[PDB]
Protein backbone atom coordinates (compact mmCIF):
# COMPACT_ATOMS: atom_id res chain seq x y z
CA UNK A 1 0.00 0.00 0.00
CA UNK A 2 1.60 3.02 -1.45
CA UNK A 3 0.08 6.57 -1.99
CA UNK A 4 1.99 9.97 -2.92
CA UNK A 5 1.58 12.99 -5.01
CA UNK A 6 -2.01 12.49 -4.45
CA UNK A 7 -3.22 15.96 -5.80
CA UNK A 8 -0.12 17.86 -7.36
CA UNK A 9 -0.50 21.59 -8.63
CA UNK A 10 2.94 21.97 -10.89
CA UNK A 11 2.33 25.78 -11.27
CA UNK A 12 0.88 28.90 -9.32
CA UNK A 13 -2.07 28.92 -7.67
CA UNK A 14 -3.80 32.47 -7.42
CA UNK A 15 -6.22 31.37 -4.70
CA UNK A 16 -8.27 29.01 -2.69
CA UNK A 17 -11.83 29.86 -1.11
CA UNK A 18 -12.69 26.02 -1.55
CA UNK A 19 -11.62 22.82 -0.01
CA UNK A 20 -8.36 20.84 -1.04
CA UNK A 21 -8.22 17.43 0.08
CA UNK A 22 -5.49 14.82 -0.29
CA UNK A 23 -7.12 11.17 0.70
CA UNK A 24 -10.42 11.69 2.43
CA UNK A 25 -12.05 8.97 4.55
CA UNK A 26 -14.44 10.21 6.99
CA UNK A 27 -15.52 13.46 8.89
CA UNK A 28 -17.36 16.79 7.19
CA UNK A 29 -15.70 19.27 5.60
CA UNK A 30 -17.84 22.61 4.93
CA UNK A 31 -15.73 25.32 2.89
CA UNK B 1 -1.01 -0.89 -4.74
CA UNK B 2 0.20 2.12 -5.81
CA UNK B 3 -1.13 5.29 -6.24
CA UNK B 4 0.50 8.38 -7.76
CA UNK B 5 -0.74 12.20 -9.08
CA UNK B 6 -4.33 11.30 -8.83
CA UNK B 7 -5.21 14.66 -10.12
CA UNK B 8 -2.31 16.98 -11.45
CA UNK B 9 -2.39 20.79 -12.50
CA UNK B 10 0.66 21.72 -15.08
CA UNK B 11 -0.62 24.94 -15.26
CA UNK B 12 -1.18 27.65 -13.08
CA UNK B 13 -4.78 27.74 -11.27
CA UNK B 14 -6.45 31.18 -11.18
CA UNK B 15 -8.92 30.11 -7.93
CA UNK B 16 -10.59 27.01 -6.52
CA UNK B 17 -14.26 27.62 -4.67
CA UNK B 18 -14.94 24.11 -5.00
CA UNK B 19 -13.71 20.82 -3.92
CA UNK B 20 -10.63 19.64 -5.17
CA UNK B 21 -9.71 16.12 -3.89
CA UNK B 22 -7.20 13.18 -4.85
CA UNK B 23 -8.59 10.13 -3.49
CA UNK B 24 -12.20 9.91 -1.68
CA UNK B 25 -13.60 6.66 0.12
CA UNK B 26 -16.35 8.05 2.80
CA UNK B 27 -17.29 11.40 4.50
CA UNK B 28 -18.78 14.16 3.29
CA UNK B 29 -17.66 17.51 1.83
CA UNK B 30 -19.63 20.58 0.98
CA UNK B 31 -17.81 23.29 -0.99
CA UNK C 1 1.32 1.26 4.89
CA UNK C 2 2.72 4.32 3.64
CA UNK C 3 1.60 8.08 2.53
CA UNK C 4 3.52 10.75 1.05
CA UNK C 5 3.42 14.53 -0.24
CA UNK C 6 0.00 13.80 -0.26
CA UNK C 7 -1.09 17.21 -1.35
CA UNK C 8 1.70 19.23 -2.81
CA UNK C 9 1.95 22.61 -4.07
CA UNK C 10 5.57 23.10 -6.80
CA UNK C 11 4.40 27.18 -6.96
CA UNK C 12 3.89 29.92 -5.59
CA UNK C 13 0.03 30.14 -3.31
CA UNK C 14 -1.28 33.35 -3.56
CA UNK C 15 -3.62 33.07 -0.11
CA UNK C 16 -5.83 30.25 1.16
CA UNK C 17 -9.17 31.17 2.62
CA UNK C 18 -10.99 27.48 2.83
CA UNK C 19 -9.80 24.57 3.52
CA UNK C 20 -5.93 22.81 2.94
CA UNK C 21 -6.19 19.26 4.69
CA UNK C 22 -3.98 16.42 3.57
CA UNK C 23 -5.23 12.79 5.19
CA UNK C 24 -8.67 13.38 6.83
CA UNK C 25 -10.58 10.88 8.90
CA UNK C 26 -12.84 12.56 11.31
CA UNK C 27 -14.05 15.75 13.20
CA UNK C 28 -15.07 18.47 11.36
CA UNK C 29 -13.66 21.72 9.94
CA UNK C 30 -15.57 25.02 8.60
CA UNK C 31 -13.46 27.12 6.55
CA UNK D 1 -36.25 59.55 -9.76
CA UNK D 2 -36.47 56.86 -7.09
CA UNK D 3 -34.79 53.81 -6.88
CA UNK D 4 -35.52 51.00 -3.82
CA UNK D 5 -34.58 47.85 -2.84
CA UNK D 6 -33.41 46.61 -6.27
CA UNK D 7 -32.00 43.02 -4.89
CA UNK D 8 -33.82 41.94 -2.29
CA UNK D 9 -33.32 38.14 0.09
CA UNK D 10 -36.36 37.50 2.52
CA UNK D 11 -34.26 34.85 3.63
CA UNK D 12 -30.94 33.18 4.63
CA UNK D 13 -28.29 32.93 2.32
CA UNK D 14 -25.76 30.51 2.84
CA UNK D 15 -22.93 31.66 0.67
CA UNK D 16 -22.09 33.78 -1.83
CA UNK D 17 -18.72 33.05 -3.86
CA UNK D 18 -19.97 35.10 -6.76
CA UNK D 19 -21.35 38.52 -7.53
CA UNK D 20 -24.45 40.26 -6.05
CA UNK D 21 -24.53 44.17 -7.64
CA UNK D 22 -27.64 46.76 -6.47
CA UNK D 23 -27.24 48.69 -10.31
CA UNK D 24 -24.69 48.76 -12.19
CA UNK D 25 -23.48 51.45 -14.84
CA UNK D 26 -19.50 50.50 -15.35
CA UNK D 27 -16.25 49.17 -14.16
CA UNK D 28 -14.92 45.73 -14.04
CA UNK D 29 -15.87 42.51 -11.50
CA UNK D 30 -14.55 39.44 -11.55
CA UNK D 31 -15.90 37.59 -8.95
CA UNK E 1 -32.16 61.70 -7.94
CA UNK E 2 -33.21 59.11 -4.43
CA UNK E 3 -31.17 55.69 -3.78
CA UNK E 4 -32.20 53.92 -1.04
CA UNK E 5 -31.54 49.91 0.00
CA UNK E 6 -30.62 48.87 -3.66
CA UNK E 7 -28.97 45.24 -2.05
CA UNK E 8 -30.77 43.91 1.10
CA UNK E 9 -30.31 40.91 3.12
CA UNK E 10 -33.88 40.43 5.16
CA UNK E 11 -32.09 37.30 7.19
CA UNK E 12 -28.89 35.78 8.02
CA UNK E 13 -25.83 35.15 5.51
CA UNK E 14 -23.71 32.58 6.14
CA UNK E 15 -20.25 33.96 4.29
CA UNK E 16 -19.51 36.18 1.69
CA UNK E 17 -15.93 35.02 -0.74
CA UNK E 18 -17.44 37.15 -3.53
CA UNK E 19 -18.67 40.81 -3.84
CA UNK E 20 -21.07 42.45 -2.71
CA UNK E 21 -22.00 45.95 -4.29
CA UNK E 22 -24.69 49.02 -4.18
CA UNK E 23 -23.77 51.47 -6.96
CA UNK E 24 -20.69 50.82 -9.24
CA UNK E 25 -19.66 52.83 -11.93
CA UNK E 26 -15.84 52.60 -12.25
CA UNK E 27 -12.53 50.90 -11.47
CA UNK E 28 -12.33 47.10 -11.35
CA UNK E 29 -13.08 44.27 -8.46
CA UNK E 30 -11.61 40.92 -7.96
CA UNK E 31 -12.51 39.20 -5.08
CA UNK F 1 -28.22 63.84 -4.67
CA UNK F 2 -29.17 61.71 -1.99
CA UNK F 3 -27.36 58.10 -1.63
CA UNK F 4 -28.76 55.99 1.52
CA UNK F 5 -28.52 52.24 2.75
CA UNK F 6 -26.81 51.47 -0.56
CA UNK F 7 -25.61 48.10 0.98
CA UNK F 8 -27.62 46.94 3.85
CA UNK F 9 -27.60 43.56 6.24
CA UNK F 10 -30.95 43.27 8.44
CA UNK F 11 -29.39 40.04 10.05
CA UNK F 12 -26.45 38.30 11.20
CA UNK F 13 -23.41 38.14 8.81
CA UNK F 14 -21.06 35.14 9.82
CA UNK F 15 -18.25 35.86 7.92
CA UNK F 16 -16.46 38.66 4.78
CA UNK F 17 -13.89 36.86 2.68
CA UNK F 18 -14.43 39.02 -0.32
CA UNK F 19 -15.71 42.36 -1.14
CA UNK F 20 -18.67 44.71 0.69
CA UNK F 21 -18.45 47.92 -0.82
CA UNK F 22 -20.94 50.90 -0.74
CA UNK F 23 -20.81 52.48 -4.00
CA UNK F 24 -17.78 52.40 -6.46
CA UNK F 25 -16.46 54.77 -9.17
CA UNK F 26 -12.55 54.07 -9.01
CA UNK F 27 -9.28 52.53 -8.22
CA UNK F 28 -8.61 48.44 -7.75
CA UNK F 29 -9.93 45.82 -4.84
CA UNK F 30 -8.31 42.38 -4.49
CA UNK F 31 -10.00 40.78 -1.60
Amino acid sequence: VHHQKLVFFAGDVGSNKGAIIGLMVGGVVIA
